[PDB]
């Protein structure tokens, strides 16, 4: 099993038609996790798509963009599809207008590219979960 924190090219780059599948456990005690799509391995890399679960506060799942080392304007969804203790399917499809995000099933939400897609070569996944898998597909 993929160790953290997860940092990993992903095989041709970013391109649409592309789903990626993980197969992960929120932890017990999570507060937050974040998976996101990274624009290289630079130092103050830019990360097209930010995904963060966090608990604090209102459970919640915060969507943004850094780009030049800045944040975008947050976008939000005051929900919580994961579950303390509990595996999950997170799935990103990436579709022309934005990534599609389907979590056990269920559509969770779209974010619009902001950086385009091609962009992106990597994944990165930290925080408090337990990674079992992660696949590319198309
Ligand atoms: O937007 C993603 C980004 O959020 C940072 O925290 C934000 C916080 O969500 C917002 O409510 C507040 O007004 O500004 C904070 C600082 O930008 C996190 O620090 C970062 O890890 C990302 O998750
Ligand atoms: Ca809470």
């Amino acid at each position: 099993n993929p160790t953290l924190p997860y940092y990993q090219p992903i095989p041709g780059g970013l391109n649409v038609g592309m789903s990626v599948y993980i197969q992960g456990v929120a932890s017990e005690h999570m507060k937050r996790f974040f998976v996101n799509f990274v624009v290289g391995q630079d130092p103050g890399s830019d990360v097209a798509f930010h995904f963060n679960p966090r608990f604090d506060g209102w459970d919640k799942v915060v969507f943004n963009t850094l780009q030049g080392g800045k944040w975008g304007s947050e976008e939000r969804k005051r929900s919580m599809p994961f579950k303390k203790g509990a595996a999950f399917e997170l799935v990103f499809i990436v579709l022309a207008e934005h990534y599609k995000v389907v979590v056990n099933g269920n559509p969770f939400y779209e974010y619009g590219h902001r950086l385009p897609l091609q962009m992106v070569t990597h994944l990165q996944v930290d925080g408090d979960l337990q990674l079992q898998s992660i696949n590319f597909i198309g």
